[PDB]
């Protein structure tokens, strides 16, 4: 079935803005789209609805198996296991290794240790990074730690990655870098949804395109254009 069931969500904010007015999309498994669309129309509290930050209030959503509605807040953290997010402002931890960004999340979850040196080499090895293991962050160029933050949202395997703007903070080639990366993490099978206003990737990399104007599904197309200024 669908990864992502999302029908009729309606999101109102409690000073009466209404985010989502009725949004429906079927996202299949191993699926690549991008969230497109003018500022405000509300790309992110479309995808934040989608790791259970943002509660809708009308409508159905199921990501992973769950439902978003009914899930206990006690299970979120579970729901965070299948779903990974990547954010534009990557921000590592500055004290710690390489190796121990990324062997954190594993660590919470109470990975053996078998499994977390085995994982953290083979993702830095997906990374291009792995001959930074023991460097710091600040030692890292932007590129290397979009590249390392993303290494950390899929240590766990999850089968969702929300990217919001993954490259906004990137110049041009470090941005194809990070979009080459999350391309390789897609044909591993992880569904990859991508919030971005980089018209560029969008038309050169063809995948998935929800366009989404004034809370609502505008545009729904394989391999689209973006679309817009
Ligand atoms: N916490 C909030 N409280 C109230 N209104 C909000 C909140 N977050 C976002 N909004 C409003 O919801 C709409 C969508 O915002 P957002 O999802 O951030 O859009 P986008 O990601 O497309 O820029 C906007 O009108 C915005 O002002």
């Amino acid at each position: 079935g669908s990864i992502i069931e999302m029908r009729d969500v309606v999101k109102k904010y409690d000073n009466g803005t209404t985010a989502l007015r009725g949004v429906s999309v079927s996202v299949q498994p191993g699926e690549f789209a991008y969230i497109v669309g003018p500022s405000g129309a509300g790309k992110s509290t479309f995808i934040r609805s989608l790791y259970r930050e943002v509660k809708i209030d009308k409508g159905s959503l199921s990501v992973a198996g769950f439902n978003l509605v009914k899930i206990k807040k006690k299970d979120v953290p579970l729901l965070r296991r299948s779903v990974g997010v990547v954010f534009q402002d990557y921000k590592l931890l500055p004290k710690k290794t390489v190796y121990e960004n990324i062997a954190y999340a594993m660590e919470v979850i109470g990975e053996n240790r078998r499994n977390i040196k085995r994982r953290v080499m083979e993702v830095l090895d997906l990374v291009g990074l792995k001959h930074k293991v023991r460097s710091f962050p600040n030692e890292l160029s932007g590129g290397e730690q979009q590249r390392i933050a993303i290494a950390r949202a899929i240590v766990n395997n999850p089968k969702v990655l929300i990217a919001d703007e993954p490259t906004g903070n990137l110049d041009p080639d470090n941005s194809w870098e990070i979009m080459n990366l999350l391309e390789r993490i897609n044909l591993q099978g992880t569904t990859i949804l991508m919030a971005t206003h980089n018209s560029q990737i969008v038309n050169t990399l063809r995948h998935r395109v929800i366009a989404i104007e004034n809370g609502r599904v505008v545009r729904d197309e394989s391999k689209g254009e973006y679309g817009y200024d």
